[PDB]
Formats: structure tokens, sequence, C-alpha cells
């Protein structure tokens, strides 16, 4: 009780944010696209209703807050996220950061200007709304570009600041977190403000387990992205797993068993629009998962339960490793 | 008279364009850079107060018209451009099409896709402002990418669909040009809708006349960008030529002088703000150029008169041609 974050509703306390999914998108997009171009998506109140209804399914199975990771360049819209969730009674975090389609006007900065973006996003409000960022969400593409280290400072910088976590986009090996970690590292920035992302790419549990034991969450959080058959669909196989969503979830498994209950997020980095790829991809996608963010509670913590894991530690990895991250600190 | 074009304000007779400058910029930025970051240029209100001021400066020396080419990924803000326009008795021709930014959720689409995204912007409004596009602005790098073809196609398509021009980015040869044209003229475009832009890169005159003697339109529109002592500068340096104005301002004497007067087009490729580019750069290129806008008309247009080209040419060329390129045709 006490501590406070922010949504796009305004500031809540910590303790009512619930269950959590800590990596996920309404839209996946492009900055300015959906305002030039709401048609792509049917239409802007088409794009709402989908949102709406998927996250009505995810609350009525127990999900109460989502992180929403769409920075800037994955054309981020508070508005749209704030009357998503006034319609679904689900929060939503929103972020600041950069992803990895930045436009020249971001990729032409410096460390101090990224740092001074990424404040007035969290601490003055986003655009002209008032609504402030509660996360900073960042990316790499391997080995990290010159601009990408510029913004991987700036996101540590902001943090120092503000107290806001930082949670991060990686490929699958590199293994790019280390080289982030070592990064924040340089910038004094503490492991537990920082979730290396998309670290369920592979089952590499001495990298995992290396940076649990070091503080930092890891994120295990494309749960859904699991399927067989795509072989005929090339961009749908890019985006999904042969490896079973069972193989997913047997990774928090693996942690938990290995005394790291504590540094584990779960997400599905699902979404409910995709114009930063190919054309129709969400019939493909809610095809595959048609329970979209309510997939995790629905499958992935019975399928632990069934296993044995403890629902005091479910509980644990699902409300306060979430509440833990969110809370500045 | 009878012949419309659409400008920020609403349509107006083609007749009332008059001294019309064919490419230039209120602001050099990116896809929903000025609505999240307007304190990068001071303030919304700063660059507002800037840019009426340049335009005013450009309507006493006798500009009436001015065709912003800032497309989408440019960051065109329709809106700026109205309250501008309002404010300093200039109309301002928006553009559609795509530069040399594009996002993601451009860069994966079909020509179809593109064609239609273009054809709103035309026909319907740009983003919810009911403001239609008067051009269609793209570029190419040298050769064109594929995603570039894909864009110059789209171009050609809306163009043939509204009436509406064509005007080009080239690289200073390649000669990029040419490639441009071999596309458009492959899906039928007539030459008389297209200027081949920032033409006068090089002092090439049969690379000029060849395009000229098809029926482009050449666009010399980089009058200004001269300077001398940049050479502790090198974000300055790439911009400003070390042959002076007068040179460029040559140019268009020497294709006068070969009978192409009619496929002429001058402009300055000016801008007020100008994000995509090194921080404070405004500085440098307002203290090159202090006239802004009003450069041509100022300095090209007497400089001309006295070398002896017939006051009757010199409106031909920024009133007559300006007004039959414009002109849905
Ligand atoms: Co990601
Ligand atoms: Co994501
Ligand atoms: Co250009
Ligand atoms: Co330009």
């Amino acid at each position: 009780t006490g501590d406070l974050i922010n949504t796009v509703r305004g500031p809540i306390p910590v303790s009512e944010a619930g269950f959590t999914l800590t990596h996920e998108h309404i839209c996946a997009s492009s900055a300015g696209f959906l305002r030039a171009w709401p048609e792509f998506f049917g239409s802007r109140k088409a794009l709402v209703e989908k949102a709406v209804r998927g996250l009505r399914h995810a609350r009525a199975a127990g999900v109460q807050t989502i992180v929403d990771v769409s920075t800037f360049d994955i054309g981020r819209d508070v508005r749209l996220l704030a009357e998503v969730s006034q319609a679904a009674d689900v929060h939503i975090v929103a972020a600041t950061g950069l992803w990895f389609d930045p436009p020249l006007s971001m990729r032409m900065r410096s460390v101090e200007e990224l740092t001074q973006f990424f404040l007035r996003e969290i601490q003055h409000g986003i655009e002209d709304t008032g609504i402030r960022a509660g996360i900073i969400k960042v990316a790499t593409t391997g080995k990290a570009t010159p601009f990408q280290e510029l913004v991987l400072r700036a996101a540590a910088r902001a943090s120092l600041a503000t107290g806001v976590p930082v949670t991060t986009h990686t490929s699958a090996s590199p293994r790019g977190g280390e080289q982030q970690a070592a990064i924040f590292e340089s910038e004094g920035l503490s492991p537990s403000r920082v979730c290396i992302g998309h670290s369920d790419d592979t089952d590499d549990l001495s990298y995992l387990t290396g940076l649990a034991a070091r503080g930092y969450l890891v994120g295990l959080d494309r749960m859904p992205y699991s399927a067989t058959g795509l072989e005929g669909n090339a961009s749908a196989l890019a985006l999904f797993s042969t490896r079973s969503w069972q193989t997913r979830a047997l990774l928090i498994k693996a942690l938990i068993d290995r005394g790291y209950k504590d540094r584990i997020l779960v997400s599905h980095d699902w979404l409910f629009g995709f114009s930063s790829y190919v054309t129709n991809i969400m019939d493909v996608m809610d095809r595959i998962n048609p329970d979209g963010m309510a997939f995790v509670p629905l499958r992935v913590i019975p399928f632990l339960r069934e296993k044995g894991v403890p629902p005091e530690t479910l509980a644990g990895v699902t409300v306060a490793n979430p509440a833990r991250f969110l809370s500045p600190t």
C-alpha cells in the first residue's frame, strides 16, 4: 500500500495492479500511422472494439493490468490506450523509450536529448495528453548499434531520475541481454529496475540464470507464439515457433526450480492490430491463439499448477513480481 | 480561370496561386515528432511564429503560394500548415507520397496499398482534417530500392486517377531522374505531370535538356544553398555548396537560353524547423540565408533580369509554369 503507478487513466495504487502482463501491445504500428491511415485497421472504431473485446476476455480470465510496451516508434497512441482501458476495465501502463524503427528526427539525437525526451514522457506527459509513461522500452537487434547504445544510456538515466523500470527487446541470442546489462551497469542502473525481454527465445538456462542471479528480471514474454503446419506460410512461420507452448511454459518452471521465482516476468507480446508487418497477419495470429491475452491465465498458469508449481509461487510471479518491478524505486 | 487547386485552407482558383515556390517545407521533421516533442523546436508556438514571420517576408517580396512537399514521413503537420497559411496570408499546397524515411508500417505495404493511401490523402483528406493534398512527393536515393519503385508506381497511379502532379527528390547524379522517368513512363504517366527535383544539384545541361525535351519539369529548387567558409563545420558543409548562388541561378538562364523556359520550376527547399538533421542547424542556415523564402524574388529574379532574361519569361517561370503544373490534368 502507498506505492503508486501511472496508468493511461491516471495514478493507481501498486497493490491494485493485481495479475499483470508486463509485455503487451494494443496495436503494433508506427509513429503517426493510426492517425494518417486508420482504415488500414478497418477503422479506428473497429480497432478499439477488437481491443476492448480482447481485454475484457483477459479480464474475465483474471488479468487486471497490462503494460503496453509500444514506444513512440511502435506508433503508441495513448488516447487509444485510454479509451480501451476505460471500456474494458483493465489498467494499462504506457511506455516511453525507443524500439528499432526510430525515424531520422530520433536517430540524429544525442544521449542528453533522448534523456530529455524520455523524461518528458514520464514526468510531464505524452504528447499533449498529460498521460505519463510508467516504463521505458528499449531494443537492440543483436550487437547494439551506436544509436541503440545512446538509447540504452538515456533509458538508464531516465530510470535513475524517476525510478521507473526499463524493459528490453532482445534478438534470439546474441545473447543480446548480456551487452544490454553491461551498458546499464556502466550507467549505475540497478539490475532490479531492468527486465531483459524475449528471454524465452531460447532455452539457455545458463544465460537466463546468469542474468537472474545478477538481479535482472527475465521476460518470458512470447508464451502463445507456438504453432504447427505453417511451412507454406513464410511470414507466419517467422513469428511462431515449432516449440510447443508447453516448452515455453516449462522454462518458467525451470527457473522456479532453480530458485529464481522472484526474477521472472511472464507475458504474451500479443496485440490487436499489427501494421508493422505483413497485411492480414492478424487473421493467422488469431486463428493460432484465439484466447489472445487470456492465454497465460487460461493455459500457462494451470499447466504450471498441474506440474506442481505452488499456487503461492504462481501468484508471486504474476502479481508480486510485476508490482515490485513497476513500483518506482 | 475555372481550374482549382486544393490548399490547406481549401480550394482556390489556379489563377490566384500567382508567384509560387514549388518545393518548400514549413518544417522538415518525422511522422509524429512535432506532436510528441514540440519543445525540440522551442515550442509549437515558437515554430508557428517563426514560419509566419518567414512567410510574411516571402509574401512582402511577392510570393503568393508555396508547395509544402513534406510527406507523412517528413512529419507533415497539416494543422500547422493551415495555421501558418492563415496568419501569413500565403497559400500552402500540402503533399502526399513518401520520402526516404518510411517507417515499417509503410515499408511493408504493396503498390496497391500505397496507391490507396495516396488517394486517401488527395481525395478524402489528410488524417481527420478534410485537408486534401495537391501534390504527390516521392524520393529515390540513387538507384531506386524495390520499395521506392513501389512508391513511384503508386504515385503514378494516384496521379493518373486524380490529375494531381508528382514531384521528386533525386540525389546528385545517379543521375536518378532518368530511372524515375522510366518508371513513370512504364505506368503511362505524362511527363508534364512530373517535376524531377533537385536538378540544380549538378550543371549537367545534357541531362537537364534531355528531361525537359521529353516534357518533364525540371526543379531547380535549392537556390540559396550556397556558402563559403564552412570547412570547420561538417554538417553545415554537407548542405551548402561552394558554388555561388549566382551559379545556380545561371542554370535557370542556361535552360531558358536553350528554349526550355516552359519546363523550369524554381524554389529554395527552405524550412523554418529541421529535426531530421543535426541540432541547431537552423542557426547556421538562417545566418547564411536570412531572407529565407524571399531569396528567390529578392536575389535570383533580379539577377536574371539584370542578365537580360525578359520580365515576361520570368513571370512565365514563377507563375505560369507552377499554375500549369498544379492544375489537376
Ligand atoms: Co520485441
Ligand atoms: Co513487444
Ligand atoms: Co529533397
Ligand atoms: Co525538400
